[PDB]
């Protein structure tokens, strides 16, 4: 009963819907096989992420994923955030159609690389080296930020900048995802603890903390966040600090600690993404630029 829109719309019949991924605050994702997605080739199978209202949604949530929707249309494509593939809006329920990545998010992808503990028994020629390498670490730092400079000029902003909002493609390629979500800015339980342990306001801006404002310096704050699990191999931030110590430590100005095994250049790049005035924080723009440099540096 929404419009018909024949640009992106795609036959539902030519869906598999196969095992559930996970569910947001609004919305179920599900991973499915899609036939067809090109044109040019209609039998030919395809891996697809399918996001979908849960059971006995409400108007609000119905609400919610079309404005997603939208966004997702008019955001454009790029390499380097989840991309719309197309949806299912007629004679049916409503379907969301994006690209899925099959390595899950980006904390979960290192923290399932850490390097070999030394109990381990040396059994072959390379034993204390593991899957995560320092440039690897470095080009999944810049592919973010490539990713958010290119939200930022089609004004998006995420408000939830995270490892565990980076999506990872079987080619290891950093993709940002739900960043177009409504997620309820102004009642924000600061407490709330995640299923999985996780603390969303340790990702928010002193502004966007104190005073419920977001701009695109906001995201940067939380993109030095991001740096920070990157470089901890996903590890929590503000490690064992309670919501209640981190508004009073964020008051008085505390940051994070250089993490061990992370160079002075990047942990000089966090410190500036958490820099107390906005403007003093560099731009995405900045940041693709430094860690393109450093990118560089270590690529031989
Ligand atoms: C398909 O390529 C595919 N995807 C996955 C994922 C996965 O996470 N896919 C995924 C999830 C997406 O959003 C959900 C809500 C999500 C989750 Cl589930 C977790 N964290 C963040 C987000 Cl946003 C979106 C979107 N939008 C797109 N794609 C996970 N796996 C399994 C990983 N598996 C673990 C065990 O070792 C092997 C890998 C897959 C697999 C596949 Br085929």
């Amino acid at each position: 009963d929404l419009p018909l829109d024949p640009l992106w719309e795609f036959p539902r019949d030519r869906l598999v819907l196969g095992k559930p991924l996970g569910e947001g605050a609004f919305g179920q994702v599900v991973r499915a096989e899609a036939f067809g997605m090109d044109p040019a080739r209609p039998d030919q199978a395809s891996t697809v992420a399918v996001k979908m209202l849960k059971d006995n949604a409400s108007d609000k949530d119905l609400a919610d994923l079309v404005s997603e929707m939208e966004v997702m249309k008019l955001i454009g494509r790029h390499k380097n955030i989840i991309n719309l593939l197309g949806v299912c809006t007629q004679e049916g329920p409503l379907y969301v159609i994006m690209e899925c990545a099959a390595k899950g998010n980006l904390r979960e992808f290192l923290r399932a690389r850490r390097p070999p503990g030394p109990d381990l028994s040396p059994d072959g020629p390379r034993s204390s080296e593991g899957p995560l390498s320092f440039p690897v670490l470095v080009s999944c730092a810049y592919q973010v930020a490539r990713g958010m400079q290119y939200l930022e000029s089609r004004k998006c902003i995420h408000r939830d900048l995270a490892a565990r909002n980076v999506l990872v493609t079987e080619d290891n390629v950093m993709k940002i995802a739900d960043f177009g979500l409504a997620r309820g800015v102004h009642h924000i339980d600061y407490y709330k603890k995640t299923s999985n342990g996780r603390l969303p306001v340790k990702w928010m801006a002193p502004e966007a903390l104190f005073d419920e404002v977001y701009t695109h310096q906001s995201d940067v704050w939380s993109f030095g966040i991001l740096l920070w699990e990157i470089f901890t191999l996903g590890g929590s931030p503000y490690p064992g600090i309670p919501v209640e110590e981190l508004f009073s430590l964020l008051r008085e100005g505390h940051r994070m600690d250089r993490p061990p095994h992370c160079p002075p250049e990047l942990y000089g790049l966090m410190r500036e993404c958490w820099h107390a005035a906005p403007s003093q924080r560099p731009t995405f723009k900045q940041l693709v630029e430094a860690l393109d440099k450093v990118l560089l540096a270590v690529s031989e």
